[PDB]
């Protein structure tokens, strides 16, 4: 009974079974046998324990959240005005200044 009797002495575990169960954990091997089992104080750092002391005060009385943005970017700009806008603007004339079609014309103010 000797491997039951020492890892219960080295462990402190009264369960026999455990004793029995750290013993196929470890495939035989005792000492790792006890490292499985003190894993209760060997773990350390253990799992999201999170530091966080609930709010007395509570100001969200609706349970209810009901998320729902506002990002609906819904332009849907159609090929027809752009491409109308654009054609009128490729097709701005040559004239760089108000009128300048009538350069070197003769106005005929016979004085």
């Amino acid at each position: 009974q000797m491997l039951l009797n020492q890892l219960r002495e080295i462990t402190g575990i009264q369960d026999p079974s455990f004793l029995h169960e750290a013993l196929k954990a470890s495939n035989g091997d005792i000492t790792q046998a006890v490292s499985l089992l003190t894993d209760e104080r060997v773990k350390e750092p253990s799992q999201d324990t999170v530091a966080t002391e609930p709010s007395e005060v509570e100001g969200s009385a609706a349970n209810k959240e009901v998320l729902a943005k506002v990002i609906d970017l819904t332009h849907d700009n159609k090929d027809d005005l752009q491409a109308a806008i654009a054609l009128s603007l490729l097709e701005s004339p040559k004239i760089q200044a108000d009128g300048r079609d009538l350069n070197r014309m003769h106005e005929a103010t016979s004085a």
